[PDB]
């Protein structure tokens, strides 16, 4: 996995470039997916220049005459099975090349060697050939390249015409060639011996290797591509393709001419994201622009409103963002035009990219700084690429442009500043709109009648509205969602309940939004779409709004500006139309929209303003979906905009789905009327109305940003009309016809059900005599409302059965709960066997069945210590497993009690916050667990209120007492699957006996993610559902996010069985498990272990108050008080009895069905049947996609291996074979070794042995020391304990000092290095992630996210990058240089010192929660002096030395940064 | 893959319901892959059945006619999107076809349905 590019600066071809590319490719085998075969790869490739002399000598030998101009050679993949496809494709190519007039020299068969390819990579091997075409018309290179591109496109279209399969063109150009395939990285020069020739010299080279998630290779899917190479994964492709489908209908350029016609469907079929991006990039380059300009236009910089850039770049970025939609996502790009060679990064800068210049005029860049061996006395400058940066090389003139120089040189081509001034805002338009035209308020009775027509209750106004108007933030709930799903419910559930939101597992990182909110934009532009292949002042003349949501006054002002060009359309249908009124209304509106747009209209306002007693309102979602889809399909969406006036928008989940469907702006007027009516009654106090409206809009925008950030999209323009939702319970026809791209794995109600529901509610509201709104139960139970899962009768009966310890009571409980009408998916299925029953005494004992149950994780921050300890003791008594969850654990509980009760936990979690993760915390468990996303709040981090943190929790988490602690949504260690494999390797090295468990959340596409994580040596997968509890999270994330585990579990099982991977991993599920029937159904689906969770809390005393976030739970389960903790009534015997009953129920059911063990029922899906609720509901749920049976073959249907999946050994092994005197006599040692980038986690296993022998703090500092010479790998010294000293001479790649636990790391350049130690990067990204103790001294600059989540470490580094010291918690950090933008964001504890010569810190710092001043206390001066003295002592630096020399005049150049919450708690005050 | 199945199901269901007939549901045919060789198994497709009933009360003659027209339209629409390995072995109210790439004598073992009474 990785990209790389080598370039000769002067611009002269030479062989060293090519071979060095090969050498760099030969050393990326550690990041790839290891396979037991040793021959099967997953894609590799190189991209070089054309060796003219080679092919010219070939032609000369053949018998022709070598021409004077350059040659053109095209590499093609033809089919291999039959002999017609080859001949047909050859005929097509030759007829299509000769139609222009060029001369064909002949075909050539590339020599290959199939001895190295595996099997599955050989069954689809295509026939590789080359065609040699020469230019005889004497045209220029420019026109020649143009016709070659046009010929390639025409050949592709013509071949696709005849539906010929497995045909591909890897290149057709006169400048560059591409050698790619499905082999291993190191075996590239063996499969293609041509590259071993002496005449293959070039002036640039790009190389790439990928890491696929499945095990079915397709040769045309290997990178690099033609004028592109991509590392990472793009988020927004379902929306960018849809917008390209509208951009195509107006674009044209005179360079192409009539031939423009065959490039209309630019993004074909059968491509990935890296293919569509490449196609768009190539089209935009071939029309006049240059590679830097296209890279800026597609992947722009983050437009931030600070004074740290010249206004030229701001105007340029404004133009670029105005002309095109960005292509977000983690992306490290290495692209090449015919002249330029560019290496660039995305907006957030997630992937790493490091480069190096040598004295030979040679630049080498890639993912790792140790790929190409280079003598240290040959370097000139080392560097990196920050967020949005780029580095370019011009081969024509032979020059090297860095970031700022390239920006300056690019900002002078066109007068951007004079062009951007054409933009018109609405803020000025609403300011100048005089305060007239105030409309009279609606009557109370009319408001109530309209609110009743949509099903709005008073709990929608007192619970989820009032906090918005008062606080400016959003509502909060604290328990799982036990509400029935939308289709099975019986009340009026709005259409916006059928759409679940989306998020990102390991393959993509979610974007946290409370800290780097500066890179997220909500800009909206009307009058924007047009020709994307132009450059003029008319392209930047439009209307710009700062938020897609508009109030009523802003809507009236914008309607003023629109005026005499807009067209309004009603969205109401007659109630008495008949059985097909809704469909006819849809038809009518989608015809009138097209007939009005063709008439010159430019703005469409879709409103339901005419709703009355005889006209029902069409659901706004359906209306805007139909209209947007029709406008896209008729090549008219490019002409107009789409404004919606709705009467149901009250929650932040409505606006999300409306903007996701395709609407431009959304106006919600009924909510504003309700706000005004509630204000006139004197309910908010003394605040004005405009302040309330501003607070409401701010809360809406914050919630919209939260919803947009769960997936990784940072701009609204690329999220609109992409539809990243998922419908559960809608008919396949309806979704596939009216909505752009959503999957409905089970069909649901069509149009008749929607019409019936709408008409029923309308009749109830407009014919019945309303006096007040119903109370309504959706978040809390009310007798008039809906049904729920956990309620009074069942809870009391369960507590009685568990307390009295009698089984018949528990059967009464199960009988009550298994008799309600269906509420979940697993209620419709039915067990049905064909064998004869067997007696009860013959099935497995309760012991071996109870050992299959575990308890999910519940942090100590949420639960009380007594309940946590009770669970840990109860689960260890029966031999099962418990869980500690996030928030760490008490060390003093690490020994068995003398009651015998073991308070330890057998499963430890590694959250994304790393709040208590140390070296001892990971060596005191049997089985580990990685938590990627939680069931209740997917794509989000756990929360903990500011008053829940006492001394005990603050000491247990190494944080500040009385401070809100919010975990980061992303992981900062897991940005892609290769990083997940790296982290799994780390975890398996630090603990040599435990297993690694990955926890996902059920959704669509989880099958490929599961097949990918199984190749990363993970051995247990956990699938949670949307029905899980939580400690504290917003209500929208609880009710409108996730999916039932019935879908995800079956999907993962089928996908894992299909890839021959099921026999290596285990499956575990939880969420909503209550009885034995549920457990038997889950075991039939494919699971092997089961988690219980909430039910256990009910056995201990919880009574479902749903006030866990208030710290006032009555019984005393989740509360951090003392007066309330004294009311606990839990005891382990209750939990033991619950588990015993639950297991013996499974025994009952198994004996009644006809089997004798759970191993004989797992996977046997054919024992389940589907029966529907009857002929009076007509929901067409077909669970057959859920009951499909994939045949395993020879393997079993469960895990059949012993122990964990094994891993190779790094250098540490040799160390353990050398430092035996240290472990047996306990004496000092000293070792020296040579490091290389193919060696990961150096010094971790040794730390494990030291921890097991002496402990974390048993050895004096510097007991064992190692001296590495070379380039260190990744995760160098991760989880190192005190007593170990690593000294690296060279550099470290990434994650150096991750989770330091008291050790000591020192990085310095070579003594013979001619480099300025304060101007060259020496360590990469994410340094000191979640460290608690130790020291780290570096003699260079660090990467991005330097010292994130630091807790006790001390670091001295000569530089930093962007987002440094983000969300730090404790320790000291000295930075002797410049910092990056958004420095010290979310910092809440510790201290920092910056050495400021530029006097430019107040421009970069995030002055939100920290204060910055100058040193005024000698006590804080001795600290800095001693730190710099220790730095000089260890690294022998020269910068810090001369800083220490001139101390009296440089002490006044330091800024001291201290958190705001550390102002009352420091030991001596910072002031005078 | 799991898209081609879903895409083809969506196409079939949108194209049958455009005429007005009622879909009763899908059914997965029971098979036994123990008898098939290797090269005859790497290209084995997913076999399914769709049950449609006539509710408009039309005659058999018009019913067969619309069934043929629906089959042709489904074929064209699926070919539109260049989806590979999609086939319809029969769609009629009169006859059914059980065929495959197995030996002649092993037909009743791969398809146990024909062993019914
Ligand atoms: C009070 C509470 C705290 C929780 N804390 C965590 C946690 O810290 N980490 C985590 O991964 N899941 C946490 N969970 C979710 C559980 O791990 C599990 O997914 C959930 O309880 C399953 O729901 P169920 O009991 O209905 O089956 C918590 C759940 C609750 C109710
Ligand atoms: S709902 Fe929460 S407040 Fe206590 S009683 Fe149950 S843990």
């Amino acid at each position: 996995c990785g990209v790389g590019f080598i370039a000769a600066i002067d611009g002269k071809p030479r062989r060293s470039v090519v071979e060095k590319g090969i050498e760099a490719l030969k050393a990326v085998w550690h990041r790839g997916a290891v396979d037991a075969d040793g021959k099967t790869g997953d894609g590799a490739g190189i991209h070089v220049a054309v060796p003219q002399k080679f092919f010219k000598d070939h032609v000369k030998v053949i018998g022709h005459r070598a021409p004077d101009n350059k040659l053109a050679v095209g590499q093609v993949f033809l089919p291999r099975i039959s002999l017609d496809a080859q001949e047909a494709c050859r005929c097509i190519v030759e007829t299509e090349i000769l139609a222009f007039g060029y001369y064909i020299y002949g075909w050539r068969q590339v020599p290959i060697n199939v001895d190295i390819i595996g099997e599955k990579a050989n069954a689809t091997r295509p026939e590789i050939e080359q065609i040699i075409v020469g230019n005889n018309k004497g045209v220029s290179d420019e026109q020649f390249e143009l016709d070659l591109y046009i010929i390639r496109r025409r050949i592709e279209k013509a071949v696709k015409g005849e539906q010929i399969n497995d045909f591909y063109i890897c290149s057709l150009s006169a400048r560059s060639i591409i050698y790619k395939g499905m082999f291993l990285a190191e075996q590239l020069t063996t499969f293609y011996p041509d590259l071993l020739d002496e005449r293959f010299e070039s002036d640039f080279a790009i190389y790439h290797q990928r890491y696929s998630t499945n095990t079915f290779p397709t040769w045309p899917l290997a990178q690099p591509f033609r004028m592109l190479a991509h590392n990472g994964e793009i988020n927004t492709v379902k929306g960018n393709v849809n917008w390209m489908k509208a951009h195509e209908t107006r674009m044209e350029h005179p360079a192409f001419g009539t031939h423009m016609q065959d490039l209309k469907p630019v993004i074909g079929v059968g491509l990935s994201d890296s293919g569509s991006l490449d196609t768009v990039f190539e089209v935009m380059v071939r029309a006049g622009r240059t590679a830097p300009m296209v890279k800026m236009m597609l992947v722009p910089q983050a437009l931030t409103s600070s004074q740290t850039t010249p206004d030229n770049h701001k105007a340029l970025i404004q133009y670029c963002n105005s002309v095109m939609e960005p292509w977000d996502g983690p992306a490290a790009l290495a692209m090449t035009d015919g002249r330029w060679v560019v290496g660039g990064m995305d907006r957030n800068g997630l992937r790493p990219m490091r480069y190096t210049i040598t004295t030979d005029g040679l630049i080498i860049g890639g993912s790792e700084t140790g790929m190409v061996k280079i003598d240290e006395t040959q370097v000139i400058e080392k560097g990196r690429l920050g967020p949005g940066e780029m580095i370019a090389v011009d081969l024509q003139s032979g020059k090297l442009y860095r970031d700022r120089e390239l920006k300056d040189h690019l900002a002078t081509l066109k007068p951007w500043d004079k062009w951007v001034q054409n933009t018109t805002h609405l803020d000025e338009l609403v300011k100048t709109a005089s305060l007239k035209g105030e409309p009279s308020d609606m009557d109370k009775a009319e408001l109530r009648r309209r609110q009743q027509a949509f099903g709005l209750t008073m709990e929608d106004m007192e619970l989820i509205l009032h906090p918005m108007v008062e606080d400016g933030k959003e509502a909060i709930g604290s328990m799982g969602d036990d509400s029935p799903i939308a289709v099975l419910s019986d009340k009026y559930r709005g259409l916006h309940h059928f759409f679940r939101q989306n998020f990102s597992q390991v393959t993509n990182p979610p974007i946290d939004s409370l800290r780097e909110r500066r890179v997220m934009s909500l800009k909206t532009r009307l009058g924007n779409l047009g020709n994307i292949l132009d450059e003029d002042e008319t392209q930047t003349r439009l209307l710009q709004l700062e938020s897609p949501v508009l109030t009523t006054a802003e809507f009236r002002a914008m309607r003023d500006y629109m005026g005499d060009t807009a067209a309004e359309i009603d969205a109401t249908f007659p109630v008495d139309g008949g059985p097909e009124a809704l469909r006819d209304a849809l038809r009518r509106i989608r015809q009138e929209t097209e007939d009005a747009v063709r008439g010159g209209a430019t703005h469409v306002i879709l409103t339901d303003e005419a709703m009355g007693p005889a006209r029902a309102a069409i659901p706004a979602i359906l209306a805007t979906g139909a209209v947007h889809t029709h406008l896209i399909r008729s090549n008219l969406r490019t002409f107009t905009s789409l404004n919606v006036r709705t009467a149901e928008g009250l929650d932040t989940h409505y606006f999300a789905v409306l903007i996701g469907v395709g609407a431009t702006t959304v106006n919600a007027y009924l909510a504003q009327e309700a706000i005004a009516e509630r204000h006139r009654r004197g309910l908010f106090g003394s605040m004005p109305l405009e302040k309330g409206m501003a607070n409401y809009k701010k809360a809406i925008d914050d919630g919209l940003l939260k919803i947009m950030s769960k997936m990784g999209i940072s701009v609204i323009s690329s999220y609109r009309g992409g539809g990243n939702f998922e419908a559960i319970g809608l008919s396949r026809a309806l979704v596939a016809e009216h909505f752009p791209a959503m999957v409905s794995r089970i069909s649901g109600i069509g149009l008749n059900g929607i019409q019936k529901k709408v008409l029923e509610q309308h009749a109830t509201a407009y014919n019945e005599e309303v006096v007040a709104l119903p109370v309504g139960g959706f978040y809390r139970f009310r007798k008039s409302g809906d049904r729920h899962g956990w309620e009074g009768g069942v809870i009391h009966t369960l507590q009685q059965a568990v307390t009295n310890d009698s089984y018949t009571t528990f059967k009464k409980y199960s009988e009550q709960v298994n008799k309600r009408p269906p509420m979940q998916l697993r209620d419709l299925l039915e067990l049905r066997s064909t064998k004869a029953p067997v007696p009860v005494d013959e099935v497995e004992s309760i012991t071996a069945i109870r050992k299959r149950f575990i308890t999910p994780g519940m942090s100590m921050g949420a639960l009380s210590p007594e309940a946590h300890g009770t669970l840990n003791v109860a689960m260890n008594r029966i031999g099962a497993k418990s869980d500690s969850g996030e928030g760490g654990e008490d060390p003093a509980r690490f020994r068995p009690d003398k009651n015998g009760d073991n308070w330890n936990s057998a499963i430890k979690q590694v959250a994304s916050g790393r709040f208590g993760v140390t070296a001892e915390y990971l060596n005191q468990c049997r089985e580990l667990e990685i938590k990627v996303a939680q069931g209740a709040k997917p794509g989000e981090g756990g929360q903990l209120p500011g008053f829940k943190v006492t001394e005990m929790i603050a000491r247990l988490r190494h944080s500040t007492p009385g401070v809100m602690l919010i975990s980061p949504p992303p992981h900062h260690d897991i940005y892609s699957i290769e990083d997940l494999a790296q982290l799994i390797y780390d975890l398996k090295q630090i603990n040599p006996d435990a297993k690694v468990t990955v926890k996902l959340v059920s959704r669509s596409g989880i099958g490929t993610i599961a097949a990918g994580v199984a190749k990363a040596n993970a051995d247990i997968i956990l699938i949670s559902g949307n029905s899980g509890g939580t400690g504290a999270s917003p209500q929208t994330s609880i009710k409108f996010a996730g999916l039932p585990w019935e879908m995800g579990l079956s999907e993962v099982h089928q996908v894992l069985t299909l890839n021959r991977l099921r026999h290596r991993v285990r499956l575990r599920t939880d969420g909503g498990l209550k009885t034995g029937r549920d457990i038997v159904i889950a075991a039939m689906l494919g699971a092997e272990e089961f988690g219980i969770g909430t039910a256990s809390l009910i056995a201990m005393g919880c009574i479902m108050v749903r006030q866990c976030h208030s710290n006032t739970c009555p019984v005393g389960v989740c509360v951090q008080d003392d007066k309330l903790r004294q009311k606990f009534v839990g005891t382990p015997e209750k939990v033991v009895n619950l588990f015993t009953f639950l297991a013996e129920e499974v025994r009952e059911i198994l004996a009644g069905l006809g089997f004798r063990s759970l191993n004989e029922v797992i996977g046997r899906t054919d024992l389940l049947h589907q029966v529907s609720r009857g002929a009076e509901h007509l929901d067409d749920l077909d669970l057959n996609p859920r009951l499909a049976q994939v045949d395993p073959g020879e393997n079993a249907r469960y895990c059949t291996l012993q122990g964990r999946n094994e891993v190779p050994d790094t250098l540490d092994a040799r160390i353990v074979a050398d430092a035996r005197p240290l472990f047996e006599e306990g004496e000092k040692m000293q070792l020296a070794y040579n490091a290389r980038n193919t060696q990961r986690a150096i010094g971790t296993r040794l730390s494990s042995m030291v921890t097991r022998k002496f402990g974390m703090f048993g050895l004096q500092p510097g007991h064992i020391t190692i001296r590495l010479r070379g380039t260190a790998g990744q995760s160098l010294g991760a989880f190192a304990v005190q007593g170990i000293k690593l000294e690296v001479m060279g550099d470290a790649n990434d994650y150096v000092g991750k989770g330091l636990s008291g050790g000591t790391i020192v990085v310095r350049p070579t003594t013979s290095s001619p480099l300025e130690t304060n101007k060259n990067t020496i360590i990469g990204n994410t340094v000191l992630y979640g460290a608690t103790a130790g020291k780290l001294f570096a003699a260079g600059q660090a990467g991005e996210r330097f010292a994130v989540r630091n807790s006790g470490a001390t670091v001295v580094v000569e530089g930093c990058g962007s987002n440094g010291c983000e969300y730090m918690t404790g320790g000291t950090a000295v930075i002797l240089g410049r910092v990056g933008d958004n420095f010290a964001a979310g910092m809440t504890g510790g201290m920092a010192y910056v050495y400021d010569l530029d006097d430019s810190l107040p421009l970069y710092i995030n002055d939100e929660s920290v204060i910055f001043q100058r040193i005024e206390v000698g006590h804080y001066e001795s600290q800095l002096k001693h730190l710099i003295e220790e730095h000089v002592t260890e690294t022998q630096s020269r910068f810090a030395a001369e800083i220490l020399n001139d101390w009296a005049r440089e002490v006044t150049k330091f800024w001291q940064v201290v958190p705001k919450e550390m102002l009352n708690r420091l030991e001596v005050p910072v002031h005078l």
